[PDB]
């Protein structure tokens, strides 16, 4: 359940949601263009909104920590999609050489 950042392309390229589990100020500093910003503590208080769910959902965080330690509300938040964790998160996207999006001040 747990997808390289090159499969989770693939993924996103045909329709799989790549939520960002993190906060704003974190979003807007730097994020995967792709992705739509779904806060773990909005998550877990109001669930996932109808916009956001597909057949397939993938979550990141920062470096993989948030999505590997929350797995189990993660699983539940998001079913009954087919749900997969960003391997080390928006860093192993980073390292990759995949694109993230940078606040230019």
């Amino acid at each position: 359940t747990t997808i390289s950042p090159h499969d989770a392309q693939e993924l996103i390229a045909r329709g799989a949601k790549l939520i960002d589990i993190r906060d704003a100020d974190e979003y807007l500093r730097e994020h995967i263009p792709e992705a739509d910003l779904a806060p773990l503590s909005v998550l877990e208080q109001s669930g996932l909104p109808a916009k956001l769910r597909h057949e397939q959902i993938i979550f990141h965080c920062q470096a993989g920590k948030r999505t590997s330690n929350n797995a189990d509300k993660l699983a539940a938040i998001a079913a009954p999609a087919e749900i997969f964790l960003l391997e080390d998160g928006i860093d192993g996207w980073k390292k990759a050489g995949l694109p993230v999006a940078v606040n230019k001040s």
